[PDB]
C-alpha cells in the first residue's frame, strides 16, 4: 500500500545549520543590520496659507492642511512624543499667488516660511527640513521655470530653485531637500549656500531617486521604474554635487534601488521616503482586512532598515511614537 | 515688494544631464534592464482531492480550488494565451489522508501526481514545477516531521522531503520548488534525484528566500523581515548545495533582498514570487480606488525584473498574458 | 605531560560541558579557549544532540593578550593582525553564529575587520574589565 | 556519579591549526604587520614665549611649557637617545599677543618661529612638524576668524591659516600640520607653498581625522566619535586636496577609523596621535596599579601599527627611546 517513503542520508553539514542563530525572538533583533527608533522618523507638514486651516486631505489619509494658528496643538503631542523632525510643505491658499516663476515661492509671509519661523521658536527641539520645489507655486503647476509652450527651461528654474532654496535656509530652516529632479539643481543649491555662507548650517538632503508610479496620486523630469542605472548615475551625481543625504522615493516599491543607495552613497546617511500612495494603499487595505496595519507598518518599515535607511519620511510617524514605546 | 530671486548659475556639466537617455516613451524600454514577457509568468496550482472541484479561495483573490476534470477548461484557455508554466499545489480534501508523516504526500493518486500526469499529457507544452513541502499533508500541519510536543525532526523531514521530491520527479514532473527552510533539505533533494537518476532532467528551484510577514495570511524554520545577512547565507548555501534557480519570497516588500540574490546567486536565473498578500493586498487596495489595479501591477512586476528576476510567480498571470499582447 | 595541552581531548571536553549547558536550559555557548577547532566539533555536538537550531554559537573568535585582563595555553599577538582574521574566518566556516572580539577598546581595527570579514554575522564587543577598572 | 563526558571527535582539519604560526616569541615579532623603531616617535612641543620658561602642564603629564634658552638640554639627552622629529606647539605668554586674528601667529619672534631657527641650527638632525591652528594666538581662542558674534568665517579664516602654514614654511620647518579641520584648508595650504615656491620641499601632514571627546581636556568643525563615513569622506578629501600624509586622532579609541584611513589613503605614510586624555589616563591608570605603564604602552602602541601607522605622535617618546634599546 502506498507507504511514506524516507530517502537514505548523509551527515549534517554544519554549513546547513543556520537556524540557531534565529530562535529566540531576541536573536531576531540581533540580525536586524538597524533597530527603529523614533529619532529616525521625519513626519511631513502641508502647512496652509489659512492660519486657521486643518483641513484633511485624503484618499486613505488621516493627515491634514493646518495653518499657523492650528500648529502649536497639532504638533505639541506628538513632540511630547518624541517626534525630533519634519518636512514642511507650503500651501498657498489666497486666489492670487500662484504665476509664471513661483515667486510666492521664498515668500517670507507664506506657509512654509511662516511655518519654519513659528517652530524655531514654540519647538526649538524639532529639526526641520524643506521640500524645495516650484510645483505647487506656480501657475502651470510644473515644477520649474518652462518655455514657450513646452518644456522646462533648466537653468533658469534652477537659477530660481536655488534661490528658494537659500531663504529657506536664511529663514532658519535646518534642512533643505529639493524635490525636482532638474538637472544639476543640486551643484547650484550648495553653491548658492556658499556665497549665501550658509553651506556649514545646512544639510542638502537630495530626492537623487524620485521615480514615477501610481502611488503619488492615482490614475516634467522623472525617472523610469525600470531604468534602475539612471537611478545609480542620479545619485553618484548628486553625491558629487554636495548632497549630504539622499532620498529614495517612493520606497517599498523600490527597496532594491535603496539598496543600491547604500553601496554607492555609503557615507551618506540615506532615507526612506513612504509616498501617500503606498501609505493609503495600506490602510485601505488593513480596513478590507487583507492584514492588520500595525504587523505590515513595521515590517514594511525595517524593510527601510534592512534595505539600507537610517531615516524614514513616513505618515505612519504620528503612530510609531506610540509603538516604539511598547515592549509587553 | 517681494520679487522672484533667481541666483546667479554656472555654466551646466555635461555630467549633469541624463534626462536626454529617458524622454521617449521608447528610450524608457531602452533603460530597462530586461522588458516583460509572457513566458516569464509562472500559474501556481491548487488542485483539490474532488475531481470535480473548483472552489474559489479567497482574501481578495480570484484564484481556486479546482479538480482533475475540470483542469481541461481552466487551463485550456490560459495555455492558448501563451502561458508556458505552472506550480501543482495539491489539495487533499478526503477525510483521512493527514497524517505523523505526511505519507500521503508522494502518492500516486493525489492532487499533484494526478494533476502532474493529467498536463504532460493533455498539455504537453507546460512546464511542471511542483511545490514541495510537507506542510499541507501533515495532521499537525506543521512542515517537516517532528518530535516529541516540538520542535522539527530535521534530518527525519529532510530524509521524507527529499522521498516526496524524487517521486514527483519520476512522476514526470519538471521542477521541485521545495518550500520548507528546514537546514540542508537541498544537499539531499539534489543527491536524491542523483542516486535517482534524475539530476539531469529536473530543475531544482529552491526557495532560499522564505521571510515570515502577515503577507500570507492575515494575523517551523523561517526567516526574520530584518535578518538581511541570514538570507544572504541562506542562498549562497543552497547554491552550493546544488539549487538551479532560487525563490524570493515575498517579493515587493523584499526587492533589496531580491537584489542581493542577483549579485549573490549572479548565476543562476532569479525568480519573483508575488505572495497572496501582496495580491490581494492590491486588489483590495484598487477596489477602493487608491490605484488603479493595471499600473501598480506592472509596476510591480518590473520592480521584480528591475529588482533582479528573469522569472514570476504570480496570480496576476491571468492578467498579464492578455496585457502583454497590447501595444496601443 | 608536564607541558603543553592535549587539543583533541581538551576539544573532546569542551564540547561535552557546552552541550550540557545547552541541555540544561541556556540559549547561548561561547567558547572562550582558543583551542583550534574547538568550533567545529561544539556545533556537531549540538547537532547529534540535537539542539543545533536552538543554541546560538557566539564564538571569542578573537581573544588577544594583554596586561587588561589581571595586571602584570593557546592566545593571539597584540600585533598579529593576520592570524585574527583567519581566525575569524576559520570559525565562521566552523559553524559560529556570532563572534567576538576582545579585548576590544584596544582592538577596534581587528573588530573593524570582524564586520568585513564575518559581515553577516552579528559582531560583539567586549569591554575586558582591564578597560572597565 | 557526576562524570566527565568527552564527546566523539573527528580528525583535526589542517585548516583550524594555525596557533604554530605563533609559538616561539620571534614568530610573534614575524607575525607583526611593522615593528616599532625609534625613528617612527615624533614628539611634540609646547615652546613658550619666557625663554627661560620650562613649566610644567598636567592631568597626569610630564609635559611642558619650556622656553627657547631651556631647549638646548632638554632636547639634548632626547637626540643623543635618537630622536628624529617634533611637532612645534608654540606658546605666547606675554600680555598683549592674542587678537581678531591670531595675527601674533606667524610672528617672526614668537615661541613657533623662534623655536625652528632654533633647531635647524642647534640640532640640524630632527626633523620638524609645525602644528598650524588659530586656536592658541586668537582672543576668543577659537580656530578660525569668525564672524558676528557666531560662526567660523571659513574662507577668512582659511586665508589666515595658509598664511601662517607658509611662513612656518619659510622659515625652515620640514612640515606643516594645520590642526584646524575648517573645509578646504589643505587646498589652499598646499596652492600657497606653491606659489611660494615651496611644495617640493614641505611636507603637508593632515589632521584628516579630529574627533571630538573627553580625551583633550576633561569635561569650531570637529568631526562626530560616532560619524564613521564624514572622517572617511574628510580624508578621501584631503588625500585629493594635496596631503602627503595624514592623522588620525585621537587614536587608540579609534583604531577602527585608523584602520580606514590605511585602506582608503594606502599611499599615504598614516600617522597616529596619541592625545594627552589617552596619556594621563594611562599614567592615572598605572598609579592605580589597574595596569603596569610600561606593558600598555608597548600594546597600545602597536595597537597603532597594527591598525595602520607607520608613525606616532605620543608623550611617551622620552620612554620609547629608552625602552627600544632593550633585548634582555
Ligand atoms: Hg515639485
Ligand atoms: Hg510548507
Ligand atoms: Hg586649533
Amino acid at each position: 500500500m502506498h507507504t511514506a517513503e524516507f530517502l537514505e542520508t548523509e551527515p549534517t553539514e554544519i554549513s546547513s545549520v543556520l537556524a540557531g542563530g534565529y530562535n529566540h525572538p531576541l536573536l531576531r533583533q540581533w540580525q536586524s543590520e538597524r533597530q527603529l527608533t523614533k529619532n529616525m522618523l521625519i513626519f511631513p507638514l502641508f502647512i496652509s496659507d489659512n492660519p486657521d486651516d486643518f483641513t484633511e486631505i485624503d484618499s486613505l489619509p488621516n493627515i491634514n492642511r493646518i495653518g499657523v494658528n492650528r500648529l502649536k496643538d497639532y504638533l505639541k503631542p506628538l513632540v511630547a512624543k518624541g517626534l525630533r523632525s519634519v518636512i514642511l510643505f507650503g500651501v498657498p491658499l489666497i486666489p492670487g499667488t500662484k504665476d509664471p516663476v513661483g515667486t510666492a515661492a521664498d515668500d517670507p509671509a507664506g506657509p512654509v516660511i511662516q511655518g519654519i519661523k513659528f517652530i524655531r521658536e514654540y519647538f526649538p527641539e524639532l529639526y526641520i527640513i524643506c521640500d524645495v520645489c516650484l510645483c505647487e507655486y506656480t501657475s502651470h503647476g510644473h515644477c520649474g521655470v518652462l518655455y514657450d509652450d513646452g518644456t522646462i527651461n533648466r537653468e533658469r528654474s534652477v537659477s530660481r530653485l536655488a534661490a528658494v532654496a537659500v531663504n529657506y535656509a536664511k529663514a532658519g530652516a535646518h534642512c533643505v531637500a529639493p524635490s525636482d529632479m532638474i538637472d544639476g539643481r543640486i551643484r547650484d543649491i550648495k553653491r548658492g549656500l556658499i556665497n549665501a555662507n550658509l553651506a556649514h548650517k545646512t544639510f542638502v538632503l537630495s530626492y537623487a531617486a524620485k521615480f514615477s508610479g501610481n502611488l503619488y496620486g492615482p490614475f516634467c523630469y522623472q525617472l523610469p521604474p525600470a531604468g534602475r542605472g539612471l537611478a545609480r548615475r542620479a545619485l553618484e551625481r548628486d553625491m558629487s554635487e554636495g548632497a549630504d543625504g539622499i532620498i529614495v522615493k517612493p520606497s517599498t516599491f523600490y527597496l532594491d534601488i535603496m539598496r543600491d543607495a547604500s553601496e554607492i552613497c555609503k557615507d551618506l546617511p540615506i532615507c526612506a521616503y513612504h509616498v501617500s500612495g503606498e501609505y493609503a494603499m495600506l490602510h485601505a487595505a488593513a480596513e478590507k482586512g487583507v492584514v492588520d496595519l500595525k504587523t505590515i507598518a513595521f515590517e514594511s518599515h525595517q524593510g527601510f532598515l534592512r534595505a539600507g535607511a537610517r531615516l524614514i519620511i513616513t505618515y505612519l510617524a504620528p503612530e510609531f511614537l506610540d509603538w516604539l514605546d511598547e515592549e509587553n
